[PDB]
């Protein structure tokens, strides 16, 4: 199991524009297009992202290319974030993937907002951290995904994904 595989399981793959759990226009492997309500806006964004006129449909290759860029961006955001970096540096490989998953989903900023939890990860207090993480809009809106990531922080294995 690795980060790509993890995230493919969490986000799925769709080749046509769709609405994510929050209602935002999205495509491919969890690729957010725009927070706005306009389908036009979304098509526009897609065209600019792919560099071609798509009529809102993309190929699998095109889907993986966006995903690869999206995973690389998340890592780097983490790595360039004052709050995030120290935490990532402190974790083992499995637990690193779990933080990348959060960032991919909710952004650097959103994650940077889980102060208490983050401090707990830095001290290796896996159970206290899992409880704190669950106390969040994130856990209450998308519980099955959040359970996965959280168990991964708790145990440092891929069991939730297997």
């Amino acid at each position: 199991m690795n980060i790509f595989e993890m995230l493919r399981i969490d986000e799925g793959l769709r080749l046509k524009i769709y609405k994510d759990c929050e209602g935002y226009y999205t495509i491919g492997i969890g690729h957010l297009l725009t927070k706005s309500p306009s389908l036009n806006a979304a098509k526009s964004e897609l065209d600019k992202a792919i560099g071609r006129n798509t009529n809102g449909v993309i190929t699998k290759d095109e889907a993986e290319k966006l995903f690869n860029q999206d995973v690389d961006a998340a890592v780097r955001g983490i790595l360039r974030n004052a709050k995030l970096k120290p935490v990532y540096d402190s974790l083992d490989a499995v637990r690193r993937a779990a933080l990348i998953n959060m960032v991919f989903q909710m952004g650097e900023t959103g994650v940077a907002g889980f102060t208490n939890s983050l401090r707990m990860l830095q001290q290796c207090r896996w159970d206290e951290a899992a409880v704190n993480l669950a106390k969040s809009r994130w856990y209450n809106q998308t519980p099955n995904r959040a359970k996965r990531v959280i168990t991964t922080f708790r145990t440092g294995t891929w069991d939730a994904y297997k």
